[PDB]
């Protein structure tokens, strides 16, 4: 308690000594409250005019238009302590899993240079604005690194002064750039050295790319076993127990020297003890603390969520296979039974899964898994949108399974070769491409963001008639040499000024390990679409009068946007499509 968090609390108390008051009408029940102080401030979603002017038919579709308009009673709930049997299963599995992930990898510190390079090419390091303007300026100033140095030596001494979260089914925990650096230095290796790649972790998909995920799910489907299960957890980050954070910290058992001490301090001082500041309109700032739940940088959050989800799903697989009888207590005989299962079949059981943070697909040995719920519920990983003891419903066809907000189609090229393509309802894709975040967008910056969406559609969603057409229109409307941009940056192969047919060939043919015949495609007309009825099922407007008028008159829409941008060099990409090819 206050020995570890008191120093951070003390320091904030004094900077607002004028305003400090133990408010008696504080809304917190599960968060430990400390005090309040005076503040006054808040970032809505803005429309991308380039994408909207080239998608006119969607101006009258509420599922698109409503996306641009506009639970903290889940952060303030509690999780119960797991039973002794559950605690044993988790400790044994976590010990085994860190060793497997560690066999071909070496834990190491990430560098100031690595951190600096990340800030100098816009990575979302969930930092706050103050003594320097942006992250880019702090990183160039030697005074910043001296503050970093002070905190760093405090961590080596087992104490913390400035690593405090700022809060804002979503929740982001911004920290000052310094606290973020010390997290990256100690635990960045998990992401930087690809500990959750599929090659290294067998279940993971880190670095895989949306063009690989369907092929990975089809490979899982080829295993003998039962249905494919894809159960979503209700509020995963809020269900991370103190036992989970202790099993995650066991990665430090694999470290040495300074690194070991710096990592032990991140886990002890910032993860297993948290200090948070939250805006309340009654506008004050509340200083609250708690020991459990996930509150880390988004990239460390992804790797540890993947770790703890792999652990939870192996234990659910053990329960289905009858490796243990009850979560109340494991016998030392069962303990040897659990380790032996892991040693003999653990790697095979990991390969039956695709796990992306809180998102999983599992093809178990048989359907006993569906009703194997005692460990999953007792670990706190309660399933969304199903009663606690109702058996999971599985998917009989890998093309139906949801994963990473997509489903996947098997698409046969005119030449016989097989593509496995990503897909989701087309209203979601169009509605997201019509939105920007933040202020001060020039017309050129807005155009270059529209071009990023268009080139993503050409590479990932070429099989959707409306998106191939709208992608060609946007790329025709934006100057040919203008570089696609994002402010917030899987593999993003569409982020390039290379010809999109050349990139398509590289991604789907040359580098595709599921494609034996490497014969290049010579034109976009060789690249297939879904069936027309399937395209409509997944939200196409093909068949509507509004869509036919848009497609027929597309050069008029392209010319409207070119006239706004002005006298620039443009390319016509529409004749890459059969219907505009004379
Ligand atoms: O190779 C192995 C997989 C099967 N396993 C067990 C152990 C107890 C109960 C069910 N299966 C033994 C080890
Ligand atoms: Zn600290
Ligand atoms: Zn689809």
């Amino acid at each position: 308690n206050l020995d570890i968090i008191g120093k951070r609390i003390e320091k904030i108390k004094q900077e607002h000594e004028t305003s400090w008051h133990y408010d008696q009408d504080h809304p917190y029940k599960t968060w430990a409250y400390h005090g309040s102080y005076e503040t006054k401030q808040t970032a809505s979603s803005m429309v991308n005019g380039v994408v909207r002017l080239l998608t006119k038919p969607w101006d009258i579709i509420p599922m698109v238009t409503q996306m641009a308009m506009t639970f903290k009673e889940k952060v303030d709930t509690r999780t119960q302590e797991p039973k002794e049997g559950t605690k044993k299963l988790m400790k044994i599995t976590a010990e085994w899993l860190w060793k497997e992930l560690g066999k071909k990898k070496t834990p190491r510190m990430c560098t100031r240079e690595e951190f600096t390079r990340k800030v100098r090419s816009n990575a979302a390091l969930g930092a706050i604005f103050n003594k320097w303007k942006s992250a880019r300026e702090a990183v160039e100033d030697s005074g910043f690194w001296e503050l970093v140095d002070k905190e760093r030596n405090l961590h080596l001494e087992g104490k913390c002064e400035t690593c405090v979260y700022n809060m804002m089914s979503r929740a982001i925990w911004y920290m000052w750039l310094g606290a973020r650096f010390l997290e990256f230095e100690a635990l960045g290796f998990l992401n930087e050295d690809h500990w959750f790649s599929r090659e290294n972790s067998l279940s993971g998909v880190e670095g895989e790319g949306l063009h690989k995920l369907g092929y990975i799910l089809r490979d899982v489907s080829k295993k003998e076993g039962g249905a494919m299960y894809a159960d979503d957890t209700a509020g995963w980050d809020t269900r991370i127990t103190l036992e989970d954070l202790k099993n995650e910290e066991m990665v430090t058992n694999h470290m040495e020297g300074e690194h070991k001490k710096l990592a032990e301090a991140i886990f002890k001082l910032t993860y297993q003890n948290k200090v948070v500041r939250v805006q309340r309109p009654t506008t004050v700032m509340d200083i609250i603390s708690r020991r459990d739940q996930r509150g880390s940088g988004q990239v460390v959050t992804y790797g540890l969520n993947t770790f703890t989800n792999m652990e939870a799903q192996l234990i659910r697989q053990m329960e289905g296979e009858g490796v243990f009888k009850s979560i109340q207590h494991l016998t030392v005989t069962e303990e040897i039974a659990v380790k032996n299962w892991l040693v003999r079949v653990g790697r095979e059981r990991l390969s039956r899964m695709a796990i992306s943070g809180d998102d999983c697909v599992v093809k178990p040995l048989d359907d006993r898994f569906a009703s194997a719920l005692t460990a999953l519920n007792d670990m706190g990983k309660v399933r969304k949108d199903i009663q606690q003891w109702e058996p999971s419903r599985g998917w009989n066809d890998w093309t139906q399974v949801p994963f990473c907000s997509h489903h996947f189609h098997e698409l046969i090229m005119k030449d016989g070769r097989v593509l496995v393509v990503p897909c989701r309802n087309q209203d979601e894709l169009i509605g997201r491409a019509r939105i920007s975040q933040g202020a001060g967008w020039s017309l050129r910056e807005t155009a270059c963001l529209g071009k990023s969406y268009a080139q993503m559609w050409s590479l990932m969603y070429f099989h959707r008639r409306d998106l191939r057409l709208a992608a060609n229109a946007i790329c025709s409307a934006v100057p040919s040499h203008w570089v696609p941009t994002s402010r917030t940056t899987a593999t993003h192969e569409w982020m390039t000024t290379e010809d999109m047919l050349t990139v398509w060939n590289r991604v789907w043919i040359q580098e595709n390990p599921w494609m034996e015949d490497k014969t290049p495609v010579e034109s976009w007309e060789e690249i297939p679409y879904l069936g027309k009825r399937e395209d409509q099922w997944c939200g196409s407007l093909i068949g509507l009068t509004s869509r036919a008028t848009w497609a027929k008159n597309i050069q008029t829409a392209i010319n409207q946007v070119r006239s706004l941008i002005g006298n620039e060099e443009y390319t016509d990409y529409m004749p890459s499509m059969k219907r505009f090819r004379r």
